[PDB]
DNA sequence: TTTTTTTGGTGGTGGTTGTTGTGGTGGTGGTGGT
């Protein structure tokens, strides 16, 4: 149901030319992407079109990856020639940029001059081409009105993209959409934010954000709720949290690395993602926060199921997806726990076990001859069983696919490198962080129709227009510190947006 | 104040980094593995 503007740049991309489009936020940038990709790979084929965005959960907004996942360059830092030789060694990654003919970047804002630079330099060095990205078809998306790349402050709302060197002799082709879609229902909210994006706040803009601090009602349905700092965010996560019912399930990391100063390694720690002590419960909201597969990856957005041992948890998984599931099957794992090993491997202490809850055996109840759920009571016993064994929890997962996935997640380990590659610091750990709350950061490109946002921590341009744009409607939005005067727009990106109509 | 991540050969400034290689479609490495 694409709109005349949003198919007219999806066709333009067919003609072939590197494109940048834009647009103030929610209209309608992703979905347009998304719809641009089947087109792409139909042209490239289905392995032949990157998809990537500036954060992870960005990227899953579209079925894509990081830029940083996909390049193989890890965090990018070093030279352009450093980051090309470990790209070179990995054949995955070497592959990948040897064979696809289109490069998709969404929230491009966030991505910084030198990464453009040294992303040409790789994509002409290892395509032995001299065209702009080795000849790559660039389509890129975003908002510079948003936020700028993430840096400390030196002297660095560090050069934005449109300032590379890459950028200027690549990008052919700049369309901008105008209609806002996420906020249709509210004129005046509209245009109070597409003001409020340019960095122009009048009096009576400023009144009716403060009328918004009223609380939110206690409705059934969770708010999101955004921050600008990640220890605001764990406060909001581990409270809504704590007003779940049930038991709490704890997750202690196995830290390490071959730093002799405690407090140094700790700093490195912090920005492991995954925590040092993961809570969770039955019903708890959680994102995955490593690359695990094709498609579950950093972003992808899950509720917690219940804890099971993968023993329990092949046989959960086997009465889901069941012809009738005779009970005998169940009953024959349950008395020779040998035989479910066997079957599990074919296809490849003193804690009470807390029984499942009765939710998650939901799936076959929607006549005494069928209502003997037996099985209940069988699965029941096969997880008693697990006394003195590890329980992961059980999430379904939902991909940009549309698709639920449901994963019984071990945990994986993190190391960081050094100028070249020597490990600093190692962390084992499940990869997963509750995700109600989320940074303003990585909410970018999330549509949000219950919000609160507290503003108290904002400090880069354009985040207080970040957050507020996320809401659908202001009945379902509150805002907490509004201050107009964080809210200026930087004057190089409403220069750059002068050249376009 | 905030984001970004890692198998194999089209490296060798390192095995303390290989259950990540119980490898070999690599050689400007050798405290690793056979
Ligand atoms: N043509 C359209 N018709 C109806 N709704 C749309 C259309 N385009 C976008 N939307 C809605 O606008 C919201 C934001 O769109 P999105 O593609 O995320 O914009 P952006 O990526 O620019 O923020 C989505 O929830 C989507 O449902
Ligand atoms: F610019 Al957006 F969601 F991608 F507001
Ligand atoms: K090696
Ligand atoms: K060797
Ligand atoms: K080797
Ligand atoms: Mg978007």
């Amino acid at each position: 149901c694409l709109s005349k503007e949003q198919e007219s740049i999806i066709k333009l991309a067919e003609n072939g030319h590197n494109i940048f489009y834009t647009g103030s936020a929610g209209t309608g940038k992703s979905i347009l992407l998304r719809e641009m990709i089947k087109v792409l790979k139909g042209i490239y084929g289905r392995e032949n079109v990157a998809v990537t965005a500036s954060t992870g959960l960005a990227a899953c907004n579209i079925g894509g990856i990081t830029i940083h996942s996909f390049a193989g360059i890890g965090l990018g830092k070093g030279d352009a020639d450093k980051l090309y030789k470990k790209v070179r060694r990995s054949r995955k990654h070497l592959r990948r940029w040897e064979n696809i003919g289109a490069l998709v970047v969404d929230e491009i804002s966030m991505l910084d001059a030198e990464l453009l630079d040294k992303l040409d330099f790789i994509a002409r060095k290892i395509r032995k081409n001299h065209q702009p990205f080795g000849g790559i078809q660039l389509i890129f998306c975003g908002d510079f009105f948003q936020l700028p790349p993430v840096s400390k402050d030196p002297n660095r709302p560090t050069k934005f993209a449109f300032e590379s060197k890459a950028w200027k002799e690549g990008v052919k082709m700049t369309i901008m959409l105008q209609k806002v879609f996420r906020q249709r229902g509210d004129v005046k909210f509209i245009d109070m934010l597409n003001r409020m994006r340019l960095g122009n706040i009048d009096d009576e803009t400023e009144r009716e954000f403060k009328k918004l601090s009223r609380p939110l009602p206690d409705d059934e349905i969770i708010p999101a709720e955004l921050y600008s700092t990640r220890m605001e965010v764990e406060r909001a996560n581990n409270s809504r949290l704590s007003k779940l019912p049930g038991q709490v399930h704890i997750f202690n990391a196995i830290d390490g690395g071959a730093l002799e100063d405690e407090e140094l390694k700790e700093r490195l720690l912090q920005n492991f993602l995954a925590p040092k002590e993961l809570h969770l419960k039955v019903g708890a909201q959680v994102m995955m926060v490593k690359n695990l597969d094709a498609t579950l990856v950093n972003g992808s957005l899950g509720k917690v199921i219940e804890f099971m041992d993968p023993e329990t948890y092949f046989c959960y998984e086997a009465l889901t997806n069941d012809p009738s599931m005779p009970p005998e099957k169940l009953e024959t794992w349950a008395e020779n726990p040998s035989k479910l090993k066997a079957a599990m491997e074919r296809e490849q202490i003193g804690e009470p076990v807390s029984p499942l809850d009765s939710s998650v055996f939901d799936f076959m109840k929607r006549v005494v001859l069928e209502n003997i759920k037996r099985k209940e009571q069988l699965m029941q016993t096969i997880h008693q069983n697990s006394a003195g064994k590890r329980r992961l929890p059980l999430v379904r997962f939902k991909a940009s696919d549309m698709s639920t996935r449901m994963v019984l997640v071990e945990p994986e380990d993190w190391a960081i490198e050094d100028e070249n590659e020597k490990p600093l610091v190692s962390r084992v750990q499940l990869p997963l962080m509750l995700a109600w709350s989320l940074s303003i950061h990585k909410s970018q490109g999330q549509t949000l129709p219950k919000v609160k946002v507290d503003l108290r921590r904002v400090f880069e341009k354009g985040q207080a227009y970040v957050a507020l744009s996320r809401a659908v409607s202001r009945e379902g939005l509150q805002v907490l510190n509004f201050d107009r005067t964080r809210i200026k727009a930087h004057q190089k990106v409403i220069d750059f947006y002068l050249t376009l109509s």
